[PDB]
């Protein structure tokens, strides 16, 4: 923001005047809506962080090479106010993006969702998913229970989870409603002492999610295909 | 029963012995589980027929041959109580008979319920066997409420057909309580002179059986394939 420094040459200033805009604050609204779960904008936003991140690679580029070539640039000569590790570190974001129908990014967004160990989000995807995934096959409809072809959608992948994938649903709907729940059971005491229900480790849930979650999944709509 | 005839040589009697405890009453009963609908005893019995019919061949065989040289056999002189006719015709039940799995040999049942135009078990019959398909390939479970693997394996099925096929359930249905139903509506009137609801003409369900459900259910099936 406070970018703009004096004595400026014509092309070092179209570089900087196109990196001083670059919309970042795109980037840090796209993580939150990951980190808090918001695939439907998290997805959304992929195509325009798409061209956001293709130009702060062409911006880089002419930047690394003002600074390859430091002995012509001594206008930059105090820039305190410029980082190019900071900008290189923000294309690392290009990987967290892909290409397709949304139905395909989110798809994407799954497997972000395991190797980063957010297993909360990571399960209530591959849940809502395939009900996703069915609407397209039935010509589409919106997520209310209102809509007959998501209300029955919903219930075959409800049912066809709940008879298969009996860990699917009770490790998402444990992580969903965490401790103090019917899905964990706690005593509580009348002392005011809780004490827990069910154990259900760490290393029980990392488990399932970083190896079988995947494979799962592929399962689910490979028959949700033919539907 | 009245046969076993006086005059009888070594040979014609050890065949026409075998023709006489030719239990017929069991084609009957064939006959009898599938005119009301009973495929689970009516595709059972399909393999002691097999057995039944394949004698009565190779007996009936033996009898041409012996009419065939009637100028050898006049010991059947008399016999008022024999017709080859009403054998040779009990042969035709061969059609009805095929080979393999229980499931099978119903998903051939469902077929012969649509050559002869009896629509209501066809329906009936085509809506039930996708369950019985699912039970199989989840390990297998009673068509009882209180099993959980057929609870939700028949909502599969439910839900699947009500997005798709909503023609399939409403047919099947309407057929199912034929007059006087929530699936008619008839006013009944003051009166006492019943006025109809809804009309479905005869040759409304008639196209619809004779030729979509057949192509229709090979499409839930191969649905439920890779459940």
């Amino acid at each position: 923001s406070r970018l703009n420094p004096t004595i400026f040459e014509e092309e070092e200033k179209k570089v900087l005047t196109r990196v001083k805009g670059t919309d970042v604050n795109v980037v840090i609204n796209f993580l939150w809506n990951i980190r808090n779960g918001f695939t439907v904008n998290a997805v959304k936003s992929m195509n325009e962080l798409k061209n956001i991140i293709n130009q702060l690679e062409e911006d880089l580029e002419k930047l690394k090479s003002f600074y390859k070539n430091w002995e012509e640039h001594k206008n930059f000569q105090g820039e305190t106010l410029l980082v190019l590790s900071d900008l290189d570190s923000t294309l690392k974001v290009k990987d967290l993006l892909i290409e397709g129908n949304d139905l395909e990014k989110l798809n994407y967004l799954l497997d972000l969702y395991i190797k980063a160990s957010i297993y909360d989000k990571a399960l209530s995807l591959a849940r809502e998913l395939p009900v996703a995934i069915c609407l397209n096959k039935v010509g589409g409809g919106m997520f209310d229970d209102k809509n007959e072809k998501y209300k029955h959608c919903n219930e075959i992948v409800t049912s066809y989870l709940r008879l298969r994938y009996s860990g699917l649903m009770e490790f998402r709907n444990t992580l969903m409603h965490g401790g103090l729940s019917t899905d964990m059971k706690p005593n509580v005491d009348k002392d005011g002492n809780i004490t827990p229900g069910k154990i259900v480790t760490k290393n029980k849930i990392e488990d399932f999610v970083k190896r079988e979650l995947r494979n799962y999944f592929d399962k689910i709509v490979n028959f949700l295909s033919s539907a």
